[PDB]
């Protein structure tokens, strides 16, 4: 029994939700485990790590969606697909805005209060757009696991709330941030940094790593070390530098947490975060 | 495991009914879901019977009411007795804590239709409904879900939910069951004193009169309904509207729906009927 419209071993591209849903359901029925990697295209090494994390799950078929979601606000379709082909990805889902929101923004997802904080201050409706599209992609593909990068930590935490709050039957996998050789978190925004800004941008990761090691001396020491590193960089306007628990609530007196930073270099906004252990 | 065929199996933990439902689906039995708030009457038994009619089906009837503190009183014992007597194999009766372990955090935001008609006096009512229904659909993963046509707006909003979030379930509307005189069955009817019960017949009489007046056009149909309601002692009408079957504007001719909501004392009653204009 062949699967309608699906060719094992090759990059199969689908634009209609119904097509990828049928293919995914037939594949699940034969016992394959469907992995979903949601992206907005313009792929770089960061995304490829997500793809590889998905691919290495035994008996898996990897679905990578490319969809620049209007609701949560780079375009090289062929470069993107070509890169996915090279990774051995078998399915690419590339729907049009029309096929995803045929009735505009009608029924949508309202995130909890965490969505109004940190990234949500500068962009109050951003996460509603992200959870709405992620929920839709989860229902279309019905994957066993969905992969997101830790770079957008708040996003990852909000997706975990989505999945828990709506009893979604999918495991959420956070993948460690892929970095450049000097530590700069990979991001499509890095290309907008001019030479001096690129050099100065190293301060974000350096400040966080300094903080994580300074942490044996406590929270004030960790924060102060990060700040000193940021104070030594020119042109890095810090929007926030916050210590929180892993779910982004208040940081406990001790234990595990996450240190997050967001800064603007010229008009380019950069983010980074790192696991922290107090004391 | 944990499921005895031919008997009423009662589960409180989401994980338990999800496992059982998953297992029953594997063996080919299609899962039917009938969501209710308890206080079952003949109207609900009609949903159950329509679900039972599906060839190889196992019927899941859930009983749950959102916690009042959300801003959007009985024992489950008689309802279960009823389900058992009706040959239902699964009852899902979760606690508020098990449905909302992290409280009301991520929720569903309905489209504009939720602010109209029933949504006027209760702005967040449908958000609560769609949120719970979405969760029940994810927990039970049924092939079909049944809702009564009595709550027509609700039914329409549930169909938007399923389409907008790409849910893979068929939504079945079941015709309203009525008392001998035409009164739509509802657990609220028991709150009508004798005079109110007698006056309450005006809702269905007004709708049926309109459906037949319709050969003379929509305005004539609305006028007939209004005249009947105006002749009814102590019936205070909240709204009486003729719309499209999707609840959009009613066209020149074609199918539609006439909806009415009224107050008799402090008991609010609803009813609606299919209308064929210029036919």
């Amino acid at each position: 029994m062949a699967i309608p419209a699906f060719h094992p071993g090759e990059l199969n591209v689908y634009s209609a939700p119904g097509d990828v849903a049928d293919v995914s359901r037939a594949l699940r029925l034969t016992g394959r485990r469907v992995m979903l990697v949601p992206t907005m295209g313009a792929l770089h090494e960061g995304h490829l790590a997500l793809v590889r994390a998905a691919k290495r799950v035994p008996g898996s078929v990897v679905v990578v969606s490319i969809f620049v979601n209007p609701m949560q606000f780079p375009r090289t379709p062929d470069d993107d697909l070509a890169q996915l082909r090279a990774e051995g990805v078998e399915i690419a889902f590339t729907p049009t805005t029309a096929a995803m929101y045929p009735d505009g923004l009608r029924t949508t997802v309202q995130p909890g209060p965490l969505a109004a904080e940190l990234e949500g201050g500068p962009r109050p409706t951003h996460f509603a757009g992200v959870l709405t599209v992620v929920l839709k992609l989860l229902q279309i593909v019905r994957p066993d696991r969905v992969f997101f990068g830790e770079k957008d930590y708040q996003q990852l935490v909000l997706i975990r709330q989505l999945v828990a709050d709506f009893n979604l039957d999918v495991a959420v996998v956070g993948v460690p941030t892929v970095r450049e050789a000097d530590g700069l978190a990979m991001s499509s925004r890095n290309r907008y940094l001019d030479p001096a800004q690129r050099a100065a941008a190293v301060a974000l990761s350096a400040a966080l790593t300094a903080a994580a090691h300074a942490a044996t001396a406590g929270a004030q020491a960790a924060l102060d070390a990060a700040r000193a590193v940021l104070d030594a960089a020119p042109g890095v306007a810090v929007d926030y530098l916050e210590l929180r628990d892993i779910g982004l609530g208040p940081m406990p007196l001790n234990g595990s947490g996450r240190l997050l930073v967001a800064a603007r270099l010229g008009t380019t906004r950069l983010l980074d975060n790192i696991a922290i252990e107090i004391g």
